């Protein structure tokens, strides 16, 4: 497979900035979802799940085809809880019917990170909706109950190296695990709808205890009321991952820079950009615009 980026006909930067502003205005507005966490965290989890199905060996999956819109992908056990993110973006797709699904789902993630005071993420347009039979089968997204070798081997399918994997995982400072969605429960820290390097500081500074939860799954729990998945806790059990965790805990700006590069890479895997294509857009936040 080759998936060539094709700009939505007649659209430029100012068009996409209007879709970004519509998602950001609605994030401000529906601030009550999930006990006042808001929809920012479920929207970056949706952009990572529609992107994380990519396989570098045959170029199948990834964000290009917008195939989460199909039942097979929508009902994947690993996507439980993302229906909420889908339902949020649905009025926005009725308002801007010209944008492709892959472009809207991925732009949802970019807008959430920047509006949660995260780094600016460069974003490219050009994903094209593909037919229901290009939908990847279930089972390509990662399990939580595993160790650092599984994590490393998994992320190699999307060709992510150690630094990219540790930077990407800093997003687990956001939102929370939910028992009915995944069999895990709890938040990762206190500031769960503001983007900071909190995931790393908690992993280095809390007194974590391994316990089983009400679903019979193990997780690491701390005195503070926080939790870590086995795959999260993995990052301080592997010596190469631990040096990077320490780096990001001591330097949030380095974390923001590397998260920005890795998250754009993740959202563009599997897509060829022609060099006539527009350069990546950097969108302004509501605040930058006085809105
Ligand atoms: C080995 C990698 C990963 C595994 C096993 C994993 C697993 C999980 C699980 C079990 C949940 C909880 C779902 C729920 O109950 O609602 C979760 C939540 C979340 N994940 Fe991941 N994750 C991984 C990587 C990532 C990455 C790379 C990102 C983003 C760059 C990400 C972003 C999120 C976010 C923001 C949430 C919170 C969503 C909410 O509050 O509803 N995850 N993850
Ligand atoms: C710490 C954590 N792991 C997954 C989600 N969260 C919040």
């Amino acid at each position: 497979l080759v998936h060539v980026a094709s700009v939505e006909k007649g659209r430029s930067y100012e068009d996409f900035q209007k879709v970004y502003n519509a998602i950001a205005l609605k994030l401000r507005e529906d601030d009550e979802y999930d006990n006042y966490i808001g929809y920012g965290p479920v929207l970056v989890r949706l952009a990572w799940h529609i992107s994380g199905t990519w396989d570098k060996h045959d170029n199948t999956g990834g964000s290009y085809g917008g195939t989460y819109r199909f039942k097979k992908e929508f009902n994947d056990p690993s996507n439980a809880g993302l229906q909420n993110g889908f339902k949020f973006l649905e009025p926005i797709h009725k308002e801007f019917p010209w944008i492709s699904s892959g472009d809207l789902f991925s732009l949802g993630g970019v807008t959430a990170v920047q509006e949660m005071q995260g780094p600016k993420i460069p974003w490219r347009c050009g994903r094209v909706d593909t037919p229901e039979d290009t939908t990847p089968d279930n089972g390509r997204l990662p399990d939580a109950d595993k160790d650092a070798g599984y994590v490393r081997t998994f992320f190699q399918r999307l060709n992510m190296n150690d630094r990219e994997v540790v930077a990407l995982m800093g997003a687990h400072a956001l939102g929370k695990t939910h028992l009915k969605n995944s069999g895990y429960e709890g938040p990762g820290g206190a500031a769960n709808n503001v983007f900071t390097n909190e995931f790393y500081l908690n992993l280095l500074n809390e007194d974590w205890k391994l316990e089983k939860n009400d679903a019979n799954n193990e997780q690491w729990d701390s005195k503070s009321g926080y939790m870590m998945l086995p795959t999260d806790y993995s990052l301080i059990q592997d010596p190469k991952y631990l040096s990077i965790v320490k780096e990001y805990a001591n330097d949030q700006d380095k974390f923001f820079k590397d998260f920005s590069k890795a998250f754009e890479k993740l959202l563009e895997n599997g897509i060829t950009f022609p060099k006539d294509a527009p350069s990546p857009f950097i969108f302004k936040t509501l605040e930058e615009q006085g809105l």
